[PDB]
């Protein structure tokens, strides 16, 4: 018969602790099994996967790396750490703005190579805006940036998922 | 629709998926309004749109203001400071069952207004009750009074929308 | 009809109402298993509301233990466990360190596989009642930290045990898991 597509881009994301990085994992080892684990934890699991390291400009690094060719498809993980990493490396952390940009261009970065990304790619980002407002400005800063990251990606992703306690639920779908 | 409550976390697109929503109600549409990101907002309004400020007692104004037989529709932005309103405009905001019981009230009298309401009315909460229980007894009774408030809107409300990431989750739909 | 339900939400999310209809459906006698330990306006609020019919065994931690001691299983319709979160709390704070997770994440596991045995050998229905605590700003404490990833740790091996699942969204059930 006719043979179906899978997901070109799928953001998975969940509070704390909510089983995201495994059902992201099983997406990506559904993509097959050379997975590219970008992992974006600040520097300063399946055994055929090769791990980048990339705290920042995820796009620049993965695409210099040409490691897109070498994969199956790739598994980010992840959105948070970014955002926080982003805010940790401007000038003056309690002013918005140049975080938002930053954040922004990131994203918008990351968008475009996964448009011309040859294999899917599976996200792993945080909901953090379902509790109380904070005091501090740098808290909310933060809270508000990765809250556009995440709209951004939603827009973008063809398939987003929200975990609860391990459980997917679906909340787009081509 | 006739009443619509769209609620979500921090920068979920709540607010621009419940003025799409009113902007399908029609070009005259009654912001009723409950108070950076402000000046966002205020700088985009359509010019047909009437906004009323109306921080407490929400269902008196907009029942005086006679404004339901001259406009398409309603957007209450948002039922979030309308509850905190409500809290720090107790004697004690440490006591929690007077607090309850006006917000209640509140809730009621607009619940009221909506089924007799000409017009039909989309309402903007936010969800505060998925993060840690914070310390301090006013943040928690304004977290249970939000979720009591949400609770009664979402039950009489007839379309509720869950905002995650930017896409609306259908939690009720007639 | 289902055997095991876990009904989870955020803050006065319905999520005790909703445990509560699930619960009289099971049937007239239920076994209410309370693991507050005395927050006055909570408890006395929901004890208002509670069937005469029902029995209330307050156990703060074991409640597997406890539960299979009282042999109250045969003398009810079904159970409604009130609440994961709160037995969560009390296994944090009964530990020597609280800023110590591995022993404290350890303790939980115990008891949520101790409470798992006893609901699949258990001859009535239950209905959990835990929280959604996960979806906020990181907190400070790193006892706040290792209380947040026990409880989303311990919700996650109930959902998997369950056979349905309800994330309650003001009052509103959806449904995350259904047999
Ligand atoms: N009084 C008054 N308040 C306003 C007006 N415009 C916006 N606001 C308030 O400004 C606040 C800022 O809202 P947002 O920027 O959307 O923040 P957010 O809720 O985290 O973002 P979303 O989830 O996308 O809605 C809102 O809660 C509104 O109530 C206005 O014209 N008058
Ligand atoms: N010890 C004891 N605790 C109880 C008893 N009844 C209820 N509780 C506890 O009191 C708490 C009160 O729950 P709620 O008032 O509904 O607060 P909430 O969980 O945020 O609100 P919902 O989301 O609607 O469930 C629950 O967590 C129970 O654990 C009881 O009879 N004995
Ligand atoms: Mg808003
Ligand atoms: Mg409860």
């Amino acid at each position: 018969g006719l043979v179906p597509r899978g997901s070109h881009m799928t953001l998975v994301l969940g509070g704390i602790r909510s089983g995201k990085s495994q059902y992201a994992e099983q997406i990506a080892a559904g993509f097959g099994k050379k997975i590219l684990y970008v992992a974006t934890a600040e520097v300063w699991r399946p055994k055929s996967w090769l791990t980048l390291e990339c705290p920042r400009h995820v796009a620049s690094a993965v695409g210099e790396s040409g490691l897109l060719d070498q994969v199956d498809g790739v598994i980010l993980e992840c959105v948070t750490l970014l955002s926080s990493n982003t805010l940790y490396a401007q000038k003056d952390p309690t002013d918005y703005e140049p975080f938002q940009e930053a954040l922004i261009e990131e994203i918008e970065a990351l968008k475009k190579l996964i448009r011309q990304s040859p294999v899917p790619w599976v996200l792993v980002s945080s909901e953090t805006g379902m509790g109380i407002s904070q005091s501090d400005a740098e808290t909310r800063h933060y809270c508000d940036g990765l809250g556009i990251a995440n709209q951004l990606l939603a827009k973008s992703a063809d398939e987003v998922y929200f975990m609860v306690a391990g459980l997917p639920l679906t909340v787009k779908k081509g």
